[PDB]
């Protein structure tokens, strides 16, 4: 289930079947240096040039086949790239979260001026107005 040891055993694929290709190359390559000590008055310059000269003629017929191949590969690549731009999407898209408000208070005071006009001498002219009750000891 871990997606890591897949991706392990994965690449210990590719490592085991470069090895079997890689060990079948110095194979070959270990007689062919035999053969290099050896002279060969057959295999002269000029007929080696003449060899590369008709490799090059087939390289024709295989680029031509797997000419098709490179152009439909890059293809499955195309559609797998948009794919992945979906993955930015939420990147940029943060997880949204419907729950606040953000409102502290829209400052919601009561009036155009600061509403401190009460005095503090005596709240206004006398105290509630009340009917006199008492204030002057006269009869006014």
């Amino acid at each position: 289930m871990d997606v890591f040891m897949k991706g392990l055993s994965k690449a210990k694929e590719g490592v085991v079947a470069a090895a079997e290709k890689t060990k079948q190359g110095v194979a070959e390559a270990a007689g062919k240096t035999k053969e290099g000590v050896l002279y060969v008055g057959s295999k002269t310059k000029e007929g080696v040039v003449h060899g590369v000269a008709t490799v090059a003629e087939k390289t024709k017929e295989q680029v031509t086949n797997v000419g098709g191949a490179v152009v439909t590969g890059v293809t499955a690549v195309a559609q797998k790239t948009v794919e992945g731009a979906g993955s930015i999407a939420a990147a940029t898209g943060f997880v949204k979260k419907d729950q606040l408000g953000k409102n502290e208070e829209g400052a919601p005071q009561e009036g155009i001026l600061e509403d401190m006009p009460v005095d503090p001498d005596n709240e206004a002219y006398e105290m509630p107005s009340e009917e006199g009750y008492q204030d002057y000891e006269p009869e006014a």
